[PDB]
């Protein structure tokens, strides 16, 4: 039996905090150095392991192709290191802000956007012909349109430059995680619920495959299946703020369940998996042999999860329905690259969502974490929305150790890390910050903050075919979850 009071260190879950947006600004300057230094000191003194920051493509490569300026990011990283903190860096090949609310606006490089004025099909496009300018469509990953480069080559060259220009932070163990941005907002998904085209929760979203590149690919695919005339979804799919039962495509027994529907949903979800595969392959080639994790971010699309159609999942590109696990194939792709899955919604409870949304964040998290663990990858995560209350912190503590602490060794089920959204004035307010420090102590299994490295990143494994990957869609039971955390922020123990 274990010795009373001894907590095995394998129970510890690292806790990182996301830096404010614009910490390095759109002119590639790091302003308010003193304020930031101060915040970093408070975060460290609260026990946090590190911080996460976006490394914005539209800052670094702004002046032109392969003109990279890493100066301000080096100053920031040096400061974080000096405050005793680890760094998670996001390779952010997407747009920051741009709405009236948003305090910062950083588009992708203007020399890319200029290409888009004359070729709007470089962007994800909805069936009405709206272009999302926040990210380059997967349809252009391998199109040599960008002053002699393809999109994948641009991503590769940027990551190589980052590695070479941060070589000393990488050697010293200061940079611990590279999150590779794979879509708008950095997430591996289609931009199916854009605020800029009027989406409001809990709309079903819209398919984002109408650019001419993805269309040429589709037309070829359906011809080979023996159905030349199958079209992409039309008016039957409805629009962003429909509910599934108001559509033909997503109603019970609707189009999604027809042979044409299944064929379309397979193709659509496979193009997203292939895009992830190609982007992470480039990351693995850059970072192989270094002690750093490489991660992809999958957003938690929890609305309509309890509807037969899983319509919001489907429009986002995750073909997850009864009898078809749409996340496990992503995890298996990730495993090939020795990459980590970063998921969201770790704080959410089903009872917090309106009933009409058919929303099940708890069961979604359980499915996705279970499917990643079954593929022998690490899974990390984030809170989806800002939360400062004990209920939220206790839900995240449940998710990071879904069968609580293990006094005999490392837990059976443990997330590899949590990144908290986000450092702000509200978080540092005296009351909230007090609660937050208890959350961090519980993340650490009541151990003291404890600095060593990620594993050495192995080279990507040999390729498997699309069809071998589809074996991973077989449905399975998720691991059983506890109903409450072991280590609530009030210090009690619900098992005594």
């Amino acid at each position: 039996a274990p010795i009373p009071g001894v907590m095995p260190i394998g129970n510890y879950v690292s806790l990182y905090v996301m830096l404010p947006l614009g910490v390095v600004n759109a002119d590639n300057v790091f302003p308010d150095k003193e304020k930031v230094e101060d915040e970093l000191k408070q975060v460290k003194a609260g026990g946090c392991d590190g911080v996460m920051v976006d490394v914005w493509w539209g800052i670094i490569e702004a002046k032109g192709p392969k003109q990279y300026d890493w100066s301000a990011y080096r100053e920031l990283f040096q400061l974080v290191k000096k405050c005793g903190l680890k760094i998670q860096a996001i390779m952010s090949f997407h747009q920051c802000g741009g709405n009236v609310g948003d305090a910062v606006f950083i588009p992708i490089p203007q020399w890319i956007l200029q290409i888009g004025d004359k070729n709007p099909d470089i962007f994800y496009t909805n069936r009405a012909g709206n272009r999302n300018q926040e990210y380059l469509s997967l349809g252009v990953d391998n199109q040599r349109l960008f002053q002699g480069r393809t999109a994948l080559e641009m991503y590769r060259d940027f990551m190589e430059s980052f590695r070479d220009n941060m070589a000393d932070f990488l050697k010293a163990g200061d940079i611990v995680d590279i999150e590779v941005g794979c879509g708008a907002a950095g997430e591996l998904r289609y931009p199916s619920y854009p605020e800029t085209q009027g989406w409001v929760f809990p709309g079903i979203g819209e398919f984002q495959c109408y650019d001419k590149y993805m269309v040429a690919d589709w037309k070829e695919a359906v011809k080979q299946a023996g159905n030349a005339d199958w079209e992409m979804p039309g008016k039957g799919a409805g629009t962003y703020n429909d509910t599934p039962d108001k559509t033909e495509f997503f109603r019970p027994n609707g189009t999604y369940k027809t042979d044409m529907g299944k064929f379309f949903l397979t193709w659509y979800s496979n193009k997203l998996i292939i895009h992830g595969d190609q982007v992470l392959e480039e990351a693995n080639k850059v970072f192989v042999g270094l002690r750093v994790n490489i991660a992809a971010k999958v957003s938690g699309i929890h609305w309509w999860y309890n509807h037969v159609s899983h319509a919001a999942e489907l429009t986002a590109g995750f073909y997850n329905v009864a009898g078809r696990d749409g996340y496990r194939p992503i995890a298996r792709m990730l495993a090939r690259h020795h990459a980590t899955l970063n998921f969201t919604c770790l704080e959410m409870r089903d009872s917090e969502q309106p009933a009409e949304a058919k929303s099940a964040p708890q069961e979604l998290v359980q499915q996705v974490l279970s499917s990643g663990w079954k593929e022998y990858i690490d899974v990390a995560g984030e809170n989806a929305l800002p939360r400062y209350d004990a209920t939220a912190y206790n839900q995240m503590l449940l998710l990071v150790r879904p069968n609580g602490v293990n006094l005999n060794g490392p837990p059976k089920l443990k997330m590899s890390g949590l990144t908290y959204l986000r450092l702000s004035d509200d978080l540092l307010q005296t009351d909230n910050f007090e609660l937050f420090k208890k959350f961090v102590k519980k993340m650490h299994a009541d151990l003291d903050p404890s600095p060593i490295s990620p594993a050495v990143l192995e080279r990507s494994n040999s390729a498997i075919t699309i069809d071998e990957l589809m074996e991973a869609t077989k449905g399975s039971r998720p691991f059983p979850w506890y109903d409450v955390t072991d280590m609530p922020v009030d210090g009690s123990n619900p098992f005594d």
